[PDB]
């Protein structure tokens, strides 16, 4: 969770019955340098919501999920065919 780094602390996730930010049911923690940690010890029920925000981002990402650990791999420069 830091300032202009991953577009995730903003996002939101599908809670039971209400919305909240990826940087509530989890705790957002940069562990590799491409990779976004969410703990969920605190909502190891809404972890799925999480990772569905995510791909619900308009972000097609592969969000993985370990045990209570959400991580988030950040994709290589240069995003497929860009030219326009």
């Amino acid at each position: 969770g830091s300032s202009g780094s991953s577009g995730l602390d903003h996002i939101t996730v599908v809670t039971a019955d209400g919305k909240v930010a990826l940087n509530q049911i989890g705790q957002i923690s940069m562990k590799s340098p491409q990779v976004i940690l969410v703990n969920m010890a605190s909502f190891p029920e809404c972890t799925a919501a999480a990772i569905k925000a995510i791909r619900e981002s308009g972000m097609n990402l592969n969000p993985e999920v370990e045990g209570t650990l959400i991580r988030v791999p950040i994709p290589k420069v240069t995003s497929g065919p860009s030219s326009g």
